[PDB]
């Protein structure tokens, strides 16, 4: 089951989509490839997941099939998770492929130094070993915001290619559905085998099952209760939310230094928005079952289930509005003025931006605007289960240590929110759950700017549960624990460092001989969002003299903003004395600017601190980040 050359034959397929994908986006690519593949071009398709094969063998693919790589680059220029067996294979394993036919593009982020690290390997290994490289490489970048018009860009010279290098011919888009679905008005969510948004079938049956038991991942998340949160934030406008979770009762396990991925539900004033677009305001308890109509298609939720579990718990219905969906779904246009419209603006890539992308509209909001309101009530609704991402969950640093509170985890989240000058809302799935939950929980009197149901399906997620799951990650402290090190981390940058911290101050109190421990924070003003304000000293306390904290403010005093590397650089004597001691360098939160100027900053210290050139320094720091003397948690 495991072979996926004899897959392909089984199947009757002649072209292979793999992804890389860690958040989703590369499984939707190749989702979005596929269909239109088969559509314009006649290729008998199918979609894989490299973590659902075996690769030991796949030198042996034959010059008949085609293949597509859509591969995301995670950590630092690492494969992601699902990705890394055949990472292994191709670059320790694999001899030849000397009749693979293939193409590349790279899902990655200029502002990452491995920017897009896997897509050019796996585009440059498969050509030196023999493979034909059929369309040409290119990648995107979730940096600057032009990932969608990259793949689309890309997508446009892959298909140049088939139709004029391999001379297939090219038809029309037309929408070729993979998926049937039933109406079951014979059933309602008073039947125990319908789904009303469980994150799988195993919370369906359940009848007798022990659902606290092992393993949760990716496919099968623990039910963990909140049982305390707090606003970390005294500003009105701007929120952080302290979650705890309570595992006791469970087999879920971490690591200080894990993450944890929180499965989202959708907001009501989402759901209404969609519900309304599509002209189900009426069909949302009715229950549909979902029939595959091509066998390697795997239907993405439990079936049955009704129509608003399926919008309120599996379907990405916000978001970006890529301009591919608009170019999917135009046929199903409602009527003659929307189709002119929307035909126009799904063609012109600049007008798309200026008029959806940067009115943050989603789905919903973008179709209305095109259609001045008319329901858009002939689109199939297997048509949005396969033209729109499933709702995938968000990582979050761990703040809580596994040495200090094993049978509990903490996470640290900022809240993502605004309002358009039009009224919309727009905002952050799990933080304004998050921030529901807090303002619930605490009875905090605050007004919510959109709402959850916070009692799930069929009152599963009561006393605030969500489905949760670990991921193990390499950001870890060093095996020895009188090993120094430099925590660097503004903002929500310091979960992971008020792990660490809290781990090293139950070490002491455990009586280990611990290292220092350098603690770089910053955030706008001390009186504001100061996180944990209170524990820092309660910390030192402990540690003694082993532990100093540098607090940066960046808007207490207008005249000079201060930032992390700004601290950094004032106290470069010591973060140098420690570096001279083997100290490890940990950077966490944002990596858009923070990582590169801190990292900017450590390359100056190391110059002047060893007398050697700026350059030199730069590429010495560098080769600390491959050694995993320099680690990073950024995003
Ligand atoms: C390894 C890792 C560790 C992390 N650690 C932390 C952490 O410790 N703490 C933390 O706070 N975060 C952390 N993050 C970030 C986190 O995973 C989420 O990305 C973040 O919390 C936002 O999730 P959300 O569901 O609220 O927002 P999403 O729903 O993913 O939305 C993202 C943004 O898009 C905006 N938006 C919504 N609709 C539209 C639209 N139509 N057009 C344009 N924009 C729109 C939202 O308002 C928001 O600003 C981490 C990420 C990773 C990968
Ligand atoms: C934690 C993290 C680390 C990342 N590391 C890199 C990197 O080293 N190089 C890069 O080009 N892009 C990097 N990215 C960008 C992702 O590849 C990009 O967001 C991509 O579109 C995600 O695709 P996916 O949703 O399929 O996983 C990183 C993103 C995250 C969140």
């Amino acid at each position: 089951s495991r072979d996926v050359l004899s897959t392909l034959k089984k199947n009757n397929k002649n072209t292979l989509l793999l992804f890389g994908s860690q958040t989703g986006t590369a499984e939707d690519y190749a989702n979005k490839l596929s269909r239109e593949l088969h559509s314009r071009f006649g290729l008998k398709t199918m979609v894989a997941d490299f973590a659902d094969y075996d690769w030991d063998n796949f030198g042996d693919i034959t010059e008949d099939i085609l293949v597509f790589f859509i591969v995301a680059t995670y950590g630092e220029g690492e494969p992601t998770d699902n990705a890394d067996e055949f990472h292994t294979w191709l670059t320790e394993e694999a001899d030849t492929l000397s009749t693979l036919r293939y193409t590349v593009f790279g899902l990655g982020n200029s502002t990452y130094e491995f920017f897009n690290a896997i897509g050019r390997k796996f585009d440059r290994l498969l050509s030196e070993k023999g493979g034909d490289r059929f369309a040409e490489y290119a990648e995107g970048d979730d940096g600057t915001g032009t990932l969608d018009e990259d793949f689309m860009a890309w997508k446009d010279n892959v298909f140049d290619a088939l139709k004029n290098d391999l001379n297939f011919e090219e038809k029309e888009l037309k929408y070729e559905p993979n998926v049937k679905l039933t109406e079951r008005d014979d059933l309602s969510a008073a039947d125990s085998q319908v789904s009303l948004g469980e994150p799988n079938k195993k919370y369906i049956n359940s009848e007798g099952i022990d659902l606290t038991k092992g393993p949760f991942d990716h496919t099968h998340p623990y039910l963990a209760r909140i049982t305390e949160t707090r606003e970390l934030f005294s500003s009105k406008e701007r929120h952080c939310i302290h979650v705890e979770f309570d595992i006791s009762e469970s087999n879920l396990k971490y690591t200080t230094g894990d993450h944890l991925a929180i499965w989202p539900s959708n907001s009501d004033e989402n759901i209404k928005q969609f519900a309304k677009c599509f002209g189900l305001e009426d069909k949302l308890d009715t229950v549909i079952e979902l029939k595959a109509l091509d066998s390697t298609y795997t239907i993405p939720f439990p079936t049955p289930i009704t129509y608003g579990a399926v919008i309120r718990h599996h379907l990405e219905i916000s978001g970006p509005v890529s301009r591919q969906f608009f170019l999917s779904i135009a046929g199903f246009a409602p009527d003659e003025e929307t189709k002119k419209t929307f035909t126009r603006l799904g063609g012109d890539k600049q007008e798309f931006a200026t008029k959806v992308t940067r009115r943050k509209f989603n789905i919903a909001d973008a179709l209305l605007y095109s259609s001045n309101n008319t329901p858009w009530s002939d689109v199939p609704f297997e048509f949005l289960i396969e033209n729109i991402q499933h709702l995938t969950p968000r990582y979050y640093s761990i703040s809580s240590s596994s040495l200090s509170e094993k049978q509990l985890i903490n996470v640290t989240a900022v809240v993502e929110a605004e309002e358009e000058a039009d009224g919309r809302p727009v905002t952050g799935v799990v933080t304004n759950l998050l921030k529901n939950i807090e303002i619930a929980q605490n009875k905090t009197g605050e007004k919510p700017l959109v709402h959850y149901d916070l009692s799930g399906p069929r009152g599963k997620f009561n006393k605030f549960k969500l489905p949760v799951h670990v991921r193990r990650s390499n950001f870890k402290l060093p095996k020895n624990s009188t090993t120094p090190v430099i925590l660097i981390g503004p903002g929500t940058g310091v979960a992971p460092l008020r792990g660490f911290v809290r781990e090293r101050v139950q070490q002491v109190k455990n009586g280990v001989n611990v290292g220092k421990t350098l603690l770089f924070y910053g955030c706008r003003n001390s009186n504001e969002d100061f996180l944990y304000k209170q524990e820092w000293a309660e910390y030192a306390s402990v540690l003694g003299e082993n532990f100093e904290m540098f607090n940066a403010f960046s808007r207490q005093d207008p005249s000079k903003k201060v930032y992390v590397q700004d601290k950094i650089l004032e106290n470069s004597q010591l973060v140098h004395e420690l570096l001279t001691e083997g100290a490890i360098i940990y950077v966490c939160g944002d990596a858009s600017r923070m990582a590169r100027d801190v990292q900017t900053t450590i390359s100056k210290i190391v110059a002047k601190s060893r007398e050697i050139s700026e350059d030199k320094a730069a590429e010495l720091v560098k080769s600390w980040k491959v050694q995993n003397r320099y680690q990073e948690d950024v995003w």
